[PDB]
């Protein structure tokens, strides 16, 4: 076994071995061990496995807590443990293997591995921590040593696994293990059950499974070594690429192997002794020897020359005894006996016993060639034939703060051709292994006179030797090829790009001296290892950092004391440049700092400036010649197509190399992203001086938080913005188009970088274009259907009419009109509701273009009903119109299209829908015409008197009155307006009606013989006094809508000098006084029923309904009564005198002018208002429980006035229960909560079915609601999941709901013009169980530092319970455990998410609960003047910080687990086989994880619906009804979340809709994205939806217009069951409406 020939033939056992292919074991499968294992986490790159993938305990890193690798000069040479009784050393061993990194598998004993998968895994676990602590642990040259040492420890590791250790210790602890497992292994396979020859076959099948599992091993373990490494001498990088094993060491001898190793080691040591014997050279004695002086310095050159000849004497007599150990078996090989026999193997030790023993005295070619062996002499015979300017600061980057030009400056200091991208260099120019092909290498730095020289050393050809032994002599060799290349430069371009490209030569010489070159040819990757071993000489000897403290200060690491000596002497060296290129004269002390920049970047910047000139220049033509297009610019057009369009041709741009610019740009995109995300998940940021310090990582990360990723971003801040194009074409705005392939119609998105520039697009083959396009292109409004004698169908999209026949009864093409019909009519009704809430003009005109498009669309739709009616005439458009928007309802409500007991709703469809009873579409016509209608003198004596009214007393009496006060008078009554509805506020029933009505005796109608003149006029004058008394009410404060907070209740005065809602006081007068006048649902006085009759008497009898019109008429009259009222009031106030323009020109409108609205609104406003008031109180009074008894209640003061809010509250529960649900009875869709909120902002830490929650718990529990926060006085403590006391009924949110649906409410509108829809909130998220939160945090608004541990207890607390109980709504309900737990681990993960970016603010719904709670968030966070960014970066790290070695989204993550552990342990199973890892990743943005969620189950519910209703098919009407049902409004759904994503994809940060961060989404549309997501398992971790055939997954898009033919199986039958349930659902309608209508 020369191990270059024999081994050929004896190894290949890896393809001819088909137990390979099961004995090629791999990681990534399911949870390993349950101990935090993962599989994709590994198959994305094996490298980054973790300890936590056995136990973690028992497979911690190597638990052998001796020193590694830094121990004294030990070597088991004599009598250690059985070597050196009479063999002293049975094998050479160094201490490398003696720390070989094995602990893992000391502590392996267990028996589940269950695959040669998890063997492998740890096995390979094993290897990694071993090259990572062989590269951090090597002080040496070090480039060759720290290599082989590397594939020294591989090939121990060889052995060890093969079994042919020789070094004896507690190997048979792990020896039998290892033995255990594989009988595991070979029972596991039925194939390799072929296998069971004694013993257990260790040798032959241990020595296969090695074959199989080598390269992954190899693999592995040199992953942990940095690319500057040139780790095999066979590219003589890193080795890690090598794609098969390189070295063949793993297969020599073990016992000639360490020999060798041995050799060499004493050979490296002895080299450091010879030169460190030099050390004081000076005054060494190489003469006479002489110690007079006494000290260190003389006697010490005797003192090593001794020493080191011990060691060769020692060493000698080692070597020696050693050959002979190895040569004394000469006449006993082989016998079978085990005296003093050494049995290796049967193929590998024959050879070498038979040849360098028995014949050949020493040994072959091999040893010789690479491993030096008499570099002092050989002195083992085995082998024969013996020969015997700097020193100063690195820095740290402090960068700036985005001044548009991106130029960090400096830190702290230390004191002591053609652009070919072609692929990996193979043996020439181009890039290393990890960029194969993604930014590619500019045609400037190949040739650039240090990558076109073998080696530094040979500066120039008139030196033969090396002068590199002073620092000086090296930096003036680096100084001269400065120069040098500087004078070729100059040589080279001619001037102001020539400083450019000298900065980025300089930058590539600044890279080089540091080692990371991307790139690489036929000159680097040699003269790096002359770099490295000359550094090694001078500035070497500072290397002395593999230690525990490291002193801080020697900076001891090569690259630190090679990029630090950069960093210094730079200076000179671009001096040195400039001095060259003759530029010298302080045009461009000063320093190009620009090398701290990543090399990858300044590659993008260059090659981006190459494409900005080249544009420009082909651009400029065309600019000019389309100058409105004027005769004949087509042609350089053309030019311009095909210089961007070209596959590289001849005609185009140079650069490319090859494939087109939109490819190259895909490339730096994908290569640029991954890098952000690599730098997204590191523990390695900025820190001297807050700031980032050093290589891409850090740097990558600084990006981030500032957005720029999307290289398109990063260009657009770095670039000039004025280099390339006339037009100014931001490196934003994607610019979607469409081209042929170089099968036909493919598109791209270069953003300013696709053919017709900017916008020339029109221009080009002139065309001056229309306003329609101009409209098309922004976006408007897009109404995508395209209609355009049979039935002239309207198309929606690029999904073509596909008619199928099943089947005057309906057949074919028939049937998909009506379903095509159905979503149109559908959709735009759908449509139409937004458009309406839209509405410079240009979008305006927009809106008439597409309102034309509806129109004419409406009536093709209308005319071509008529003719389906006519073929189905052996159902009308207006039946159907009425029937589906009834059935918007019965279907959002209810489901069950039986039930109709509304009787309030009832008024509300009808005024909607079916006036008449389903007579008529013209709700559809009446949409379109609103949709055109939206294009866009008593300052005389005013003794006013009244015998029956004084100031107002509702509210209280006025001061100093006391007492008196009203209530809200409630379910019908008489006294004060006899309505069903909402209560009476105290302002109504305390009115002031005047003279209109007096008492005489007591109850009297006076207007009685009057006509309409003097009762109006008699009306005026009342309204004149009761206005004014509310005035004087008001200023004094004792309305409670007045009364401000501690302040004199005035503290808050309008913009207009009056008393704070005085206004609404006036605006519900006129309104009471209005509903009055005309019989409406008020009889607010004592029986104003009877003025409502002699209204309608007194009125109704002149006159020939009238009443209506006159006092519409008079209503103007009215309105500018009171406000000639206000005039002469203010003109009395001692302030200025005001005018008619008190709040409201007009009277109050029609709108809010529902008499049980406006009475809701006063409600809640006086509601907010106490609310606050007693809040405030409260505060005063539980700031100092004060002295508190046990359990630690409120000892008086805060529990008396607590407790008065507790009654408050308690009332007006049941008195807000019946107002809100009789407004929402009326006003069907909206909330009340809202309508207060914006209608009020005085509560908007009001938070309603909260204060008035109606769960027990929320309330046994919540004793004073909100208030159950701070009033009580408990300081609330999260307990774990061991402590005897749980959070039991802390916070019981309900179960959660199983079939609540989407909603687009509670979106945030996000700011000027961005306005983000089409995005829905996922059913689980909206029904999120947070409502603990919201209690402390409202004493959390005082306390600031203090709050923060609530915050994280309440957090923990929450998620805890949220987790059981989403796993008790998704687990136990269902037993398919395998499936429904992977399911609950992905919805408790994006639970998790969710929760993360409501802290991170990231979250996108505001409703009742996460608005306040952002707005708290934001509050506590931002002290008192950080920035709004500054603010979400403090309350995100906050997140991402520990308080005792554990992060927060750590706590929260164990709480998850915790709650879920009690949901098993209450289900009485066993814990999840997912939910058990230790670390989970990142989340991708909220967006995507919801799109993601809704994908997931719609596939689930389409595969159980679609499978129900083809199983079913006189029945399956329910079947198939319920599928449509789910799905047509799940369609609309797709198409806002698909165009959402088509406006936000390939974004980041600056210019996606949000600020959220994006980009990690690289897919050109939604349907591409999914298909390339999750066309796989559902597996607990990273893949969530799972979608399976849905046609037998652009049949996605295909079937929600169902049209597919998974379905036009059953389309026909379903249309028709369809239509005859229309039919008498529409029967049981009007018979409910004739029923209503009495």
């Amino acid at each position: 076994t020369i191990a270059n020939k024999i081994e050929e033939y004896l190894g290949a056992k890896s393809d001819d071995s088909k137990i390979d292919e099961l004995l090629k074991a791999d990681p990534s499968e399911v949870e390993y061990y349950r101990s935090g294992g993962d599989g994709d986490y590994l198959k994305n790159n094996i490298c980054k496995i973790t300890v936590n993938h056995s136990d973690s305990g028992k497979y911690d890193p190597c638990e052998k807590k001796l020193p590694p690798y830094d121990d004294n000069d030990q070597w088991k040479c004599q009598q250690n443990s059985s070597d050196g009784s009479g063999k002293p050393e049975n094998i050479c061993v160094p201490p490398r293997r003696e720390r070989l990194c094995t602990y893992n598998l000391e502590n392996l004993k267990f028996d589940k591995i269950r695959d040669n998968n998890a063997f492998l895994a740890d096995v390979l676990l094993t290897a990694r921590n071993e090259g990572e602590k062989i590269v951090q642990n090597h002080p040496d040259t070090n480039s060759s040593n720290v290599c082989n040492a590397l594939e020294r420890s591989f090939a121990d590791l060889a052995d060890i696994i093969r079994g042919t250790d020789q070094w004896k210790g507690t190997n048979s602890n792990l020896e039998k293990n290892l033995k255990q497992m594989f009988a595991k292994i070979r029972e596991n396979d039925k194939v390799l059950q072929d296998k069971y020859p004694k013993d257990q076959k260790y040798t032959k099948l241990r020595e296969a499974w090695w074959n199989a599992n080598r390269q992954k091993v190899w693999e592995v373990i040199t992953c942990g070594a940095r690319s500057n490494d040139l780790l095999i001498k066979r590219g003589w990088k890193c080795g890690h690429y090598e794609k098969e094993v390189p070295t063949k060491l793993d297969y020599v001898p073990q016992f000639l192997r360490w020999l060798t190793e041995w050799i060499e080691d004493f050979y490296r040591e002895k080299q450091n002794l010879i030169d460190d014997m030099e050390r004081h050279r000076e005054e060494c004695t190489r003469e006479d020897h002489k110690s007079k002086e006494g000290t260190s310095y003389c006697s010490t050159c005797k003192d090593k020359c001794k020493k080191y000849c011990e060691c060769v004497k020692k060493w000698k007599t080692e070597w020696e005894n050693q050959e002979n150990k190895y040569k004394d078996l000469y006449e006993q090989n082989k016998n079978k006996t085990s005296q003093k026999n050494t049995s290796r193997y049967d193929d590998y030790v024959k050879d070498f016993f038979e040849k360098l023993e028995a014949n050949y005295s020493s040994l072959e070619n091999y040893i010789k060639g690479d491993p030096y062996f008499a570099e002092y002499a050989t002195k083992l015979s085995f082998i024969l034939n013996p020969s015997d300017g700097i020193l100063q600061e690195n820095c740290s980057d402090n960068k700036r703060g985005s001044s548009s030009n991106d130029s960090c400056d400096n830190k702290n200091q230390d004191e002591c051709k053609k652009w070919i991208w072609k692929k990996s260099s193979g043996n020439e120019e181009g890039l290393q292994e990890e960029y194969a092909n993604t930014i590619g290498l500019p045609p400037r730095t190949q040739s650039l006179y240090l990558g076109n020289l073998p080696k530094l050393e040979n500066v120039c050809e008139d030196v033969k030797d090396i002068n590199f032994d002073t620092k000086e002599k090296f930096l003036a060799g680096c100084l001269i090829v400065s120069f040098h290349e500087g004078k070729n430069l100059k040589k080279r371009y001619p001037k102001e790009n020539l400083c450019k490209a000298l900065e980025y030569s300089f930058a590539d010489y600044g890279d080089l001296i540091k080692g990371t070159s991307i790139w690489d040819n036929e000159y680097t990757k040699d003269l790096e290892l002359n770099l490295q071993n000359n550094f090694g000489k001078l500035f070497g000897k500072y290397i002395k950092k593999n230690n525990t403290a490291e002193q801080d200060t020697s900076y001891s690491s090569l690259d630190e004391l090679r990029e630090s000596w950069w960093n210094t002497n730079k200076k000179y060296i671009w001096t040195a440049m400039k001095h060259g290129a003759e530029m010298n004269i302080t045009t461009c002390d000063d320093i190009p700092t620009i090398d701290l920049i990543p090399q990858y970047l300044r590659f993008l910047q260059e090659w981006v400036e190459n494409f900005c000139e080249q544009r420009q220049a082909k651009v400029k033509d065309v600019i000019t010649n389309c100058k409105e297009c004027k005769t004949k610019c087509k042609d350089e057009c053309e030019k311009y197509k095909k210089f961007i369009e070209a596959c590289g041709t001849a005609g185009g741009g140079i650069g490319t190399a090859g494939s087109p610019w939109s490819k190259r740009w895909d490339q730096i995109y994908k290569r640029y992203s991954k890098h952000i995300e690599d730098a997204k998940r590191n523990r390695k940021a900025g820190d001297e001086n807050k700031c980032v310090q050093s290589d891409i990582d850090s740097f990558f990360k600084h990006l981030i938080d500032i957005g720029l990723t999307t290289p398109s971003s990063y260009l657009s801040n770095v670039l000039d913005d004025n280099i390339c194009g006339a037009d100014k074409a931001p490196w934003t705005t994607y610019t979607t188009y469409t081209t042929t392939e170089k099968t036909l119609v493919v598109v791209n998105v270069p953003s300013p970088l696709g053919n017709t520039p900017y916008r020339y697009k029109y221009a080009c083959q002139c065309k001056i274009p229309t306003n329609e396009e101009t409209c098309d292109d922004r976006k408007e409004y897009m109404n995508q259907w395209s209609c355009g004698d049979n039935y002239e169908l309207c198309k929606y999209n690029g999904v073509d009419v596909k008619p199928t026949t099943v089947r005057s009864k309906l057949d074919g093409n028939d049937v998909t009109f009506f379903n095509l019909f159905e979503q149109w009519n559908k959709e735009i009704q759908y449509q139409i509701e937004q458009y309406m809430t839209n509405a410079c003009k240009e979008k305006c005109k927009c809106y008439k273009l597409w309102i034309e498009k509806i129109n004419d669309q409406w009536g093709k739709q209308k005319d071509n009903y008529n003719k389906f009616r006519s073929k189905q005439i052996y159902v009308s458009l207006s039946n159907f119109l009425f029937f589906s928007c009834w059935e918007e309802y019965i279907q959002k409500y209810f489901n069950s299209k039986i039930k109709n007991i509304g009787s309030d709703t009832f008024e509300f469809l009808i005024k909607k829908c079916g006036n008449n009873s389903a007579h008529g579409e013209e709700i559809f016509s009446e949409k379109l015409k609103n949709a055109e209608k939206k294009c866009k003198s008593c300052d005389l004596n005013a003794t006013n008197y009244i015998r029956g009214c004084q100031s107002k007393t509702y509210d209280g009496k006025i001061f100093p009155g006391k007492g008196g006060e009203k209530q809200w008078i409630c379910k019908d009554t008489i006294i004060h307006g006899d309505t069903n509805g909402a209560c009476i506020p105290p302002r109504t029933q305390n009115l002031c009606v005047g003279e209109l009505w007096d008492k005489s005796y007591g109850g009297r109608s006076n207007i009685k013989n009057d006509t309409k003149e003097l009762l109006k006029e008699k009306i005026k004058n009342a309204i004149h006094k009761e206005t004014e008394l509310l005035y004087e009410y008001h200023d004094t404060g004792t309305a409670i809508i007045s009364k401000n907070d501690k302040k004199g209740q005035k503290g808050k005065n309008d913009p207009n000098g009056l008393p704070k809602g005085f206004c609404h006081a006036v605006q519900r007068s006129f309104i009471d006084y209005k509903n009055m006048i005309l019989g409406t649902s008020v009889n607010i006085y004592e029986h104003i029923g009877k003025l409502q009759e002699d209204i309608k008497k007194i009125i109704e009898k002149g006159t020939p309904e009238n009443v209506n019109a006159w006092w519409k008429g008079i209503e103007r009259e009215m309105w500018d009564a009171v406000r000639c009222a206000i005039t002469k009031i203010n003109k009395k106030n001692n302030n200025s005198i005001f005018n008619g323009d008190e709040c409201g020109v007009s009277p109050p409108t029609g709108n809010d002018e529902d008499q049980s609205v406006s009475w809701f609104k006063e409600w809640g406003e006086q509601f907010c208002i106490e609310r606050l008031r007693y809040e405030q109180n409260i505060r005063e009074a539980c700031t100092i429980c004060i002295n508190s008894k046990s359990g630690d209640k409120i000892q008086g003061a805060c529990k008396r006035k607590c407790e008065k809010y507790k009654k408050y509250i308690s009332e007006k529960k049941q008195e807000w229960d019946k107002q809100k649900t009789k407004y929402e009875n009326k006003y069907v869709g909206k909330s009340a909560s809202d309508l207060l909120k914006e209608n009020y902002p005085e509560c908007i830490s009001a938070n309603f079915d909260f204060i008035f929650n109606d769960n027990i718990e929320y309330k046994t529990y919540y004793p004073y609601g909100d208030y159950s926060s701070i009033c009580s006085c408990e300081q609330v403590k999260y307990y774990k999941y061991n402590n005897a006391e749980k959070k039991n009924n802390k916070s019981l949110c309900y179960e959660k709901d199983n079939d609540m649906t989407w909603s687009k409410k509670y979106i945030k509108k996000l700011e000027n013009g961005r306005s983000l829809e089409g995005v829905y909130v996922p059913p689980r998220r909206q029904q999120l169980c947070l409502y603990e939160l919201f209690p402390i945090i409202i004493k959390n608004e005082e306390g600031m530092e203090k709050a923060k541990e609530e915050l994280l207890e309440t957090l923990q607390i929450v998620a805890e319970r949220e987790a059981y109980y989403l796993w008790k709504q998704y687990n136990p309900t269902g037993k398919g455990i395998d499936d429904a737990n992977k399911k609950a681990c992905c919805a408790i993960r994006g639970s998790f998410y969710d929760l993360e970016d409501i802290i991170k603010g990231n979250d996108l719904v505001h409703d009742e609960y996460t608005k306040y709670i952002d707005s708290k968030l934001n509050e506590i966070f931002g002290s008192s003047n950080t920035n709004d960014i500054d603010t979400k970066r403090a309350r995100t790290d906050w997140w991402e910080n520990e308080t005792d070695r554990k992060t927060i989204r750590q706590l929260v993550w164990d709480a998850m687990q915790s709650g879920v552990r009690y949901a098993v342990e209450e289900k009485n199973e066993n814990f999840p086989l997912c939910m058990g890892v230790e670390h989970i990743g990142i989340a991708k943005p909220q967006f995507i994880r919801w799109l993601e969620e809704w994908t997931n189950e719609f596939c689930e519910k389409y595969t159980k619906y679609f499978e129900d209703m083809k199983s079913k098919c006189i029945e399956c009407k329910k079947a198939c009804a319920n599928y449509t049902n789910w799905l047509n409004p799940k369609r609309i759904e797709w198409n806002g979340m698909s165009n959402y994503y088509n406006k936000i994809y390939r974004k980041s940060n600056k210019e996606s809709e949000d600020g959220k961060d994006y980009s990690m989404i690289m897919a050109p549309t939604v349907i591409d994205y999914l298909n390339k997501r999750c066309h796989g398992e559902i597996n607990g971790n990273y893949i969530c939806c799972s979608c399976k055939n849905i046609g037998a997954l652009d049949l996605m898009n295909e079937v929600l217009n169902k049209m597919d033919k998974k379905y036009s199986a059953h389309k026909m039958k379903c249309t028709e069951v369809y239509l005859e349930h229309v039919e008498e659902q529409l029967n049981e309608i009007d018979n409910a409406i004739k029923d209503y209508k009495l």
